[PDB]
């Protein structure tokens, strides 16, 4: 296995996947990582496997569709595996805790957003479909273009919704477009 946590690229504490050599710290995994379950199985392995048990899966999808979906199991798994997957670039470090707004000239958002709290309502099944993930996620960018104005400081919220983003249409197989 890997000597570093697949999400933060840092040693420590880790938790060793047994059916790939991914390694993970407990909480930097999603859903945090089991107490006990001999072999464990990392989320990319379980996402993995729903492919594998349905090929068909990976076939074009319109969003307007995947965003209707009731978040059962398999969605609720997808949905943890995009948030790894935005928490995995370094970038979200500025989107992961609650955020403060006091900028001459602009005006804090009226519904604030950050990662760990995604992470919660997802831990907490507050969300009932994607839809309610997937608005959340792009609220956290949203606010920050708003906020940020003409600072270049702007552009991290574009790098980090196009993870987001290039994430989405992989993990839900949305079809491919110009
Ligand atoms: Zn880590
Ligand atoms: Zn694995
Ligand atoms: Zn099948």
């Amino acid at each position: 296995n890997s000597n570093i946590c697949e999400v933060c690229n840092k040693w420590g504490r880790l938790f060793c996947c047994d059916t790939c050599p991914r390694s993970f710290h407990e909480h930097c995994h999603i859903p945090s990582v089991e107490a006990n379950k001999n072999p464990w199985s990392c989320i990319f392995c379980r996402i993995k496997t729903i492919q594998e048990r349905c090929p068909e899966s990976q076939s074009g999808h319109q969003e307007s569709e995947v965003l209707m979906r009731q978040m059962l199991p398999e969605e609720q798994l997808k949905c943890e595996f995009l948030l790894l997957k935005v928490y995995c670039d370094s970038k979200s470090c500025f989107f992961a805790s609650e955020p403060y707004y006091n900028r001459e000239g602009s005006q804090g958002p009226q519904k604030p957003m950050w990662l760990n709290k995604v992470k919660t309502s997802l831990n907490e099944q507050m969300y009932t479909r994607v839809e309610g993930f997937v608005q959340d996620m792009r609220l956290i960018f949203h606010n920050h273009k708003e906020f940020y104005r003409e600072d270049k400081f702007t552009r991290l919220g574009i790098q980090v919704q196009d993870i987001f983003e290039k994430n989405f249409r992989n993990i839900f197989a949305i079809q491919e477009t110009s």
